[PDB]
């Protein structure tokens, strides 16, 4: 015959024990039967987003069918799975895909209506080639044949949805991607076919961590693959530690290991405030603000709709703005630069926030997308930084309050970006000269208070309302800003230790380099850069002189106005 | 059996020791049984390059079965390849092909679980068999992945896997992606060093270590088509039958380094090296002592050794007006460094005063103008790695181009907006600007180079970064020239000249007086040497050309160009 | 015409032929490079174009060949420059 050619037969395999036993979807197959025994348009299509378990459902059905749990329409029933990558194989000659799919239909007539077909990934029906819907379309209609389709709902609208005739003659029943609760209890289903197979034993601890890091920490699959794929994955890891040269026991240490490659952060994070003057000195009012936004994420108490950081930077720049915030997203999550800055200096017109958002549909930075929409969507936990906010147009903010309310902001091309598991930050000067001239004996709280009304003064009372708390960077004194130099001279002495030196200093060579650059209304960075700029020209000018060796003591002496670089 | 007809047994012809031994790929292999002893997603697919060692893990495979060091699970199978062109011997009737795949597939089902299949080029294995009235290869194999029946094994390349496996649906969830890195130099010594044995007892030569090394870097360093190690196999195999070819015409068998290269110049360095250089500098870009001084100075500070290598050699920026010989020295950098005259790649920085700099030059995420075209700069270099980066007219850029910068300034390696990681550190980058040049046509008379260069790099400390600019080897000046340079480049264009009117059959001298007359009609201190192009063109070439068509001029005569009172005129005598 | 390369391309996996390959690189780089169950059975000798004073060489003993042809007296001069003028003008 031709079914024999092109089909699978799954009752048949149900009947051997080769499926799964499909555990939940309860629903859904009733909802199939309900479609299964209508008397015109018997044909349901499934319809998901990938890895929900349509091909699982249609295995219930035939063990269904194998058992008896289906009503007295269905009994004796072969769901047979046919196979649309297979008829279109040998598309040389006119008329070739017709033979077969006529033979198939007429193999289908032949067995008078106790034959269920399964088309998976149905959208293979409709480019064909006129081809197959032409032909399976009349029998669909009378309900002649009972057409399982099972087809992604994107694939569905894109190519099922554009043919009205095709999609009359199909019954939609959505498959729902399934919850945390429901991957727990397949995956007990599903325990004992895996120990086995692998001849493992799987602990379910590590179950319920799979199902739920997998839903929590992962983006591109859906439930219940990536738990299967994880379980799986991991027992394969164990079979093999075992069977090279000693535990059976799948532990959620094995799949925190599957995870991150394809709980002491408790007790780092109490020390947080130490991990983040490990950097930054001084300004323990913001690190302590900051790493209580962390713990009241960390421990499971903010709000689920907002994102972690919203916190308003004020003050004078270079005091240690940008230097806690890459301290912030390296001990957060990743590292220095694993996070966004966006020079809000750059945005002071009306398509300056269709820039920073997308421009809508027919326009010219359409495509392009957004600037802060795609910077969040490429990198979804890292940390925003909106450098010099005051420097925006007044309506940048409006997309702010969004941000800072909701963390969510659909850009141009009508597509939402999730802010909740990022921290935003914006950095101000709008009243520096006001803290400057009064940082003397003036206490923190009332400095807060007068900078808030300045600030109240400047913004919008709806978007100060959003923000979560609003610090106030005092100014730095001679000896903070000396110990921030004295930093920087141990991470330029780690980069000399990278370039492979050992050079030393003397302390009047350290008093004149935290001398050059000193002002207190610029910041350290202009300290920063007088210093990197006197030394990293006569030094490395000497080094490309050829006088530097690696394995000498080098000593930065002092000269009548500069620092000379000795070779003992 | 059908699988004694027409497949092909890799255990057997592992334990007969027909098949090469493999060295390395432990760690490919050990992911390789991660993914065989699973119960879904069985099937691995080796996703490499076309000759990165694909049959060689499965190769290998074979020889840890055989040998035993595979655990338990995959003890006892019978790893088998499939030979296509072996099944359609003789089945040209109508259905022959397919009754013999059939019945080779129902052995396989009926082994139960014994036989690894082995399927090289699986995607041609989907394409296979476009047949008359009947079936193709891979739609009769398809039934019997999703039935428990087959274990397979495939290889492929990352395009035919993104095209014809990952477009499908089932073929996709019954397949794993076991990537095949190309392996690096000391990899390709340690393979080398594996199978030299082998040619040594077939050949009948010797083959030597440093000549195994030095076949594995310039192999790494010259071959673009090929890739490791296969590349370096046929070189030393290549070597093994030319010293055969000299026992055998007209008496060696040691394979040594200079047979290697040999061999590749057929398919010392650094002081005659800097000797070429600085006397090819003055064949092309003639003038500019000081600068030819600088550009030596820098290529024997680089090429030194003495400096830090995971930086670009090229990093430079330029001042001078136009046509001063910026160019003339990128493509003299070309010739001499890439041994050809358009091995660079030129791109003006005039233009991308827009957010669409880096973009169009570096590279786009999917939606811009350069996008759908490449791109102007990192797939410049994927498609040039040894070759020269020009950035003309630097002084129209945009703000982010300098980070972009300062990463090839510090490390060189560069990864675009799509996520690919394109090195620049065997590339010559080059920037050049014209913001101090009104200074250097002003008064580089009666002045010195240095507090000249002094001067201007204050001039650049008033426009540019001095951070940015500490990272360039060496900012240039480029000035002047009155009589004996412009003699020497007037007389390249006239050997030009020469070159066409020879080729045509005449002979021409330039005399000294009309030479005379084309330096005081052609220069100018404002312009440079294009007014000297012009009137080379014009004051010679069109009433040459219309002497030349007047049938005036025979040929094989020597065309003195004399001059009149004012013009220059050619003569036969 | 089956007919040719499944009774000769499993030879060339066999050992018993020993095929001289002649093609363009296009075909090359069409049917044969795709063709992977054959690639490494071949070296790619790279033909290239001669220069000019090679042709120059080949067009002096084919000269000796085609003058007792058309029964009359090719030039030297001819020779440089049918070799010139072909490179230049014919692309
Ligand atoms: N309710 C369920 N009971 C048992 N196994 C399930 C269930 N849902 C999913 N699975 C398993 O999860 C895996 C998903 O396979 P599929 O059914 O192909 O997934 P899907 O939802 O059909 O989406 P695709 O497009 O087919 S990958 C299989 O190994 C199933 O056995
Ligand atoms: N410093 C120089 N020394 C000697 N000859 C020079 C010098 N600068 C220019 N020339 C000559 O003048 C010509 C001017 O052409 P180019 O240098 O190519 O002009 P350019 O400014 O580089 O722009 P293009 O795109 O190359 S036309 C050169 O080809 C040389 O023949
Ligand atoms: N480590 C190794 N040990 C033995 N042989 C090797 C090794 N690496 C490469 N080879 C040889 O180089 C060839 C290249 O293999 P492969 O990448 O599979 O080619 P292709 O990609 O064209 O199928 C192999 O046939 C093998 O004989
Ligand atoms: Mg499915």
């Amino acid at each position: 015959q031709a079914l024999k050619k092109y089909t699978i037969d799954l009752t048949e395999r149900a009947e051997q024990g080769k499926l799964d036993p499909v555990i939940g979807r309860d629903e859904e197959i009733r909802r199939t039967i309900q479609v299964l025994q209508r008397r015109t348009k018997n044909n349901p299509v499934l319809i998901g987003e990938p890895g929900v378990g349509k091909t699982a459902i249609v295995e219930g059905l035939a063990q269904r069918i194998i058992n008896g749990e289906v009503p007295e329409g269905l009994k004796g029933r072969r769901v047979l799975a046919l196979d649309m990558g297979a008829l279109v194989a040998g598309a040389k000659y006119r008329g070739e895909f017709e033979e077969r799919l006529k033979g198939v239909l007429n193999d289908l007539a032949k067995q008078e209506g106790n034959v269920i077909l399964f088309i998976d990934a149905l959208h293979t029906m409709v480019g064909a080639g006129m081809d197959a819907g032409n032909m399976l379309k009349p029998a669909l209609a009378r309900g002649e044949l009972h057409c399982v389709g099972a087809t992604t709902l994107d694939e569905y609208r894109q190519y099922i949805e554009k043919d009205a005739a095709l999609e009359r003659r199909f019954q939609k029943v959505f498959v729902a991607e399934p919850s945390v609760e429901d991957t727990i209890a397949i995956l007990r289903g599903l325990k004992e076919r895996y120990e086995l197979h692998h001849h493992v034993q799987i602990t379910d601890p590590a179950i319920v961590a799979a199902a739920t890091l997998s839903h929590r920490y992962i983006a591109d699959r859906q439930l219940p693959d990536k738990a299967i794929d994880l379980i799986d994955e991991a027992a394969s890891s164990i079979r093999m530690q075992i069977d090279s040269k000693l535990r059976n026991k799948v532990t959620d240490a094995e799949i925190a290991e599957v995870l991150a490659r394809w709980e002491s952060e408790r007790e780092k994070l109490l020390r947080m405030e130490q991990e983040l003057h490990h950097r930054v000195i001084g300004q323990n009012e913001a690190v302590d603000a900051v790493s209580n936004a962390i713990r009241r994420s960390r421990a499971g108490l903010a709000d689920p709709n907002r994102p972690i950081g919203s916190f308003l930077f004020l003050g004078p720049t270079g005091v240690g703005k940008t230097e806690l915030c890459k301290a912030l997203a390296n001990f957060m999550f990743d590292s220095d630069e694993a996070m966004v800055r966006i020079d809000m200096s750059e945005f002071m017109e009306k398509h300056s926030v269709s820039r920073l958002v997308g421009a809508p549909p027919g326009y010219v930075g359409y495509e392009e997308g957004g600037y802060l929409t795609e910077a969040v969507r490429r990198r979804p936990y890292s940390v925003i930084l909106l450098d010099a906010v005051e420097k925006a147009h007044p309506d940048v903010f409006n997309i702010l309050l969004q941000v800072l309310d909701d963390g969510r902001l659909t850009d141009g091309q009508g597509r939402t970006v999730d802010f909740r598991n990022t921290v935003v930050i914006m950095t101000s000067n709008l009243g520096s000269d006001l803290i400057q001239e009064r940082f003397g004996e003036l206490d923190y709280a009332h400095m807060k208070e007068l900078v808030l009304g300045v600030v109240s003064h400047n913004f919008r009372p709806e978007f100060i309302n959003r923000i979560d708390e609003v610090v106030v960077f005092h100014p730095l004194g001679e000896q903070h800003i000396a110990s921030i130099a004295q930093i920087q001279l141990k991470r330029l002495y780690k980069r000399l230790e990278e370039r492979g030196y050992e050079i030393h200093i003397s302390d009047e060579a350290l008093k004149l380099l935290s001398e050059n650059g000193y002002d207190p209304v610029y910041g350290a960075r202009p300290l920063k850069r007088a210093i990197q700029q006197q030394i990293e020209n006569p030094l490395a000018q000497q080094i490309l002189s050829g006088e530097l060796v690696p394995g000498k003591v080098i000593r930065l002496e002092v000269n009548e106005d500069r620092i000379v670089a000795v070779q003992h």
